[PDB]
């Protein structure tokens, strides 16, 4: 009882759109079944449950970065419903520097760091690691963090 879903992963000369799915249950990012470079898209095969889609849209030359957090809900009929639960606009040079922020949410640090290379998709490692926090605390800490950073 599986379902397929599509996020955008592309780093172009002018802009970058980087979305990745984080599993609520496994408390770490999801391995995509297929990375599509020709069109800048990843492909996931998701089991019924909840996951979270982090999004990072960047207009390089306008120093612009927006970061979104959306909640992805997959029920039994294989049906899919989405709602943004957070969205924030800010300069990109700030965003990129968040990687180096010693004390700052890890998954956020990880996310930014997994952005896709030029003309390519990103890709998720076969990891077994999980983070201490649960979906709620995780999102809050992230929110709470960027707030101060901004
Ligand atoms: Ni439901
Ligand atoms: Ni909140």
């Amino acid at each position: 009882s599986v379902v397929e879903y599509e996020v955008v992963s592309k780093n172009l000369t002018s802009k970058m759109s980087h979305e990745l799915l984080f599993s609520v249950k496994k408390r770490w990012f999801v391995k995509p079944f297929r990375h599509d470079r020709q069109l800048g898209k990843l492909h996931y095969k998701l089991l019924p449950g909840n996951y979270i889609k982090f999004g990072l849209y960047v207009l390089k030359n306008q120093d612009y970065a927006r970061f979104e957090i959306a909640w992805v809900h997959v029920d039994k009929d294989g049906k899919i419903e989405e709602r943004t639960v957070y969205s924030i606009e800010t300069y990109w040079h700030i965003f990129i520097d968040i990687e180096n922020d010693l004390n700052c949410p890890y998954v956020l640090a990880k996310f930014i760091e997994m952005r896709p290379e030029f003309h390519k998709t990103a890709w998720v490692e076969e990891s077994n690691y999980s983070i201490a926090e649960d979906d709620i605390q995780m999102v809050e800490s992230i929110k709470r963090y960027l707030e101060r950073k901004i």
